[PDB]
């Protein structure tokens, strides 16, 4: 009775009422003529995103695409990019669901059609779970291990009943992380092969041409079945989208400058600052756009391997963390473009930084009295801000005092560890960019008498060492989101510390961490969830497992002025599928 029939939200929060006319970040009257040409670094030679063969060389744009979403293969429900985790109607016109999430039932829209004009049916859905289970790659072949029964319940209705291996997130994955495939158009015996035959989907774009290693051209189907859905209003505005493939970023950038590519998505701060001094920018023909987003910025940090005795003591990790001089690095290496990262959910509502712990967090954390530092609990903690000099005496004195409390001596002019050895460790780096930042950190550590070796290892040997946790310190990245879930166990869970190949690079094993992961998974409403995640953040910060580095505070997209976008930018940042070509 309480469940909407037109939406499915992970934690029950649904921003749009049933009669919405469009997602709030689209222009409901966007022009519909003209093309978009974008570049990517890499290659492709196949057109099946759901199978092992050629999985690393599959064309962009078909399904699960970061910039373009699902242009050929569609899901039952469509994710809004203005909410943390809410899905709205797409192939499924209606949804019904068990309060306890033991079953979910979808009713297909009777207008739904494949691009060849055949109907999308319940039989296509059943076929989809059959063939992907038998012949798909992970994760697409793993869904049925959670499903007790899949059955047709009406002319256009299908119900999934789940088994005890399922969890509250699982129905979300059925609704939004599986395609629907066309039974009538797929040769089952060859499904799985590398293929360059244009595949049939229900999406708005068809594959018009394919030049392997070079270019895929999508054309809009004028008879696209979903064109009038409120969930599609102001999307799919380009009548043609070409994705071109380049061997490196410089080649790609040059092709943008020549007007062959319409946009350039920029992540390099030196390039953004220095290299957009070409005439088109000065004439206003190329616009440097910036956007903000409320999804978190991915963590980048130095990672302490807490398994090594040198780094077992959190007080030592805390001291060494204070010595990184971000303000010097930003100013001298990065043209001031970065902002300091402080939280594992940086820039989002899930960050604990600058927020006193709420009543729910304090309840959750009370059984773990040592787990969160007072400054972190009260929201007064931040990493040091230096004078930018590269030799600021203030964080260094705090570091010196902490190491002394932890048993260090200083005897000229070395830092001596509690076992009476001169303190020394290695930073394993993978690239010249990593070396450059490690070198900067090394200069500050050396000023306290600490000897640091920087050792660059090629990619394959680097991964061999990651696998066995064979390092003192590395640089580590995390793919963050507004919906942390089961993946948190392999990052931070105490069982993952001793599993070779896990993602727990710091070797975290703390019942408080485990308990906060349990709590965020148990949360059934967005308030409890936010509280639990913040509490996880507080514990992780208080362990000094990472020395958090930096992130870009704006998204950057340069564009020829023949490309436009809505004034509004949603929670997830810019959304290319809502952009259009000027008249
Ligand atoms: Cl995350």
């Amino acid at each position: 009775e309480t469940a909407p029939d037109y939406a499915l939200s992970m934690h029950g929060d649904v921003a749009l009422p049933a009669d919405y006319t469009h997602f709030p970040y689209t222009n409901p009257d966007a022009p519909k003529k003209g093309s978009l040409t974008v570049g990517v670094v890499g290659t492709f030679d196949s057109l099946n995103p759901f199978v092992l063969k050629s999985m690393r060389t599959t064309a962009r744009g078909l399904y699960n695409d970061g910039e373009f979403g699902n242009m050929v293969y569609q899901t039952l429900m469509l994710r809004s990019r203005d909410e943390p985790f809410t899905l709205y109607s797409l192939l499924a016109e209606k949804v019904a669901i068990d309060p306890e999430r033991k079953w979910v039932e979808f009713t297909l829209n009777p207008k739904a059609k494949w691009s060849d004009g055949q109907p999308v049916t319940v039989d296509d859905v059943l076929f989809t779970y059959d063939i992907l289970t038998e012949k798909g790659r992970p994760p697409y072949n793993s869904r049925m291990s959670r499903v007790a029964k899949i059955e047709k319940t009406g002319e256009r209705s299908v119900r999934f009943t789940f088994n005890e291996k399922s969890d509250r997130e699982f129905p979300m994955l059925i609704a939004g992380s599986m395609p629907v495939l066309p039974k009538h158009a797929i040769n089952r015996d060859t499904f799985g092969n590398s293929t360059l035959e244009p595949p049939i989907g229900s999406g708005p774009y068809v594959v018009a041409s394919v030049q392997p290693g070079q270019r895929i051209v999508y054309k809009r189907n004028p008879d696209y079945w979903g064109k009038d859905l409120p969930s599609q209003r102001g999307f799919n505005n380009f009548d043609k989208i070409s994705i071109e493939y380049y061997r490196n970023e410089t080649s790609l950038f040059e092709s943008f400058k020549k007007g062959i590519l319409d946009i350039f998505i920029e992540g390099n701060p030196i390039r953004w600052e220095k290299l957009y001094d070409f005439p088109a920018v000065e004439q206003g023909k190329v616009i440097k756009d910036t956007f903000e987003k409320g999804t978190p910025a991915d963590m980048l940090g130095f990672v302490f391997n807490t398994r090594r005795p040198i780094f077992a003591d959190r007080r030592v990790r805390q001291a060494l963390g204070l010595l990184f001089d971000f303000e010097w690095a930003n100013s001298n290496l990065f043209a001031g473009q970065y902002r300091r990262t402080q939280s594992f959910w940086e820039g989002s509502q899930l960050s604990s930084v600058g927020r006193p712990a709420d009543a729910r967090e304090r309840e959750l954390l009370a059984p773990f009295p040592g787990a969160v530092r007072e400054d972190v609990m009260n929201g007064t903690w931040h990493p040091p801000v230096t004078d930018g000099s590269g030799h600021d005496r203030v964080p260094a004195k705090k570091a010196y005092d902490l190491l002394s409390q932890a048993g260090f001596q200083f005897k000229d002019g070395m830092a001596i560890d509690p076992t009476a050895k001169p303190f020394a460790f290695e930073i394993m780096t993978r690239s010249p960019d990593e070396e450059k930042i490690a070198l900067a950190y090394q200069r500050n550590l050396s000023r306290l008498g600490i000897a640091v070796e920087i050792h660059t290892v090629d990619d394959a040997q680097y991964q061999q060492r990651l696998q066995t946790f064979d390092y003192d310190m590395i640089l580590g990245a995390l793919a963050s989101s507004l919906s942390p879930g089961n993946e948190q166990w392999l990052r931070w869970g105490s069982a993952s510390r001793d599993v070779q190949g896990s993602f727990n690079f710091a070797g975290v094993a703390d019942p408080a961490v485990d308990a906060m992961i349990e709590a965020l998974l148990a949360a059934r409403n967005r308030a409890d969830f936010v509280s639990a995640v913040r509490a996880l953040d507080r514990v992780l910060i208080s362990g000094d497992y990472y020395v958090p580095l930096y992130h870009l505070p704006y998204q950057w997209v340069a564009r020829w002025d023949r490309i436009e976008h809505p004034q509004k930018t949603p929670l997830s940042g810019y959304q290319l599928p809502a952009w259009w070509h000027t008249s």
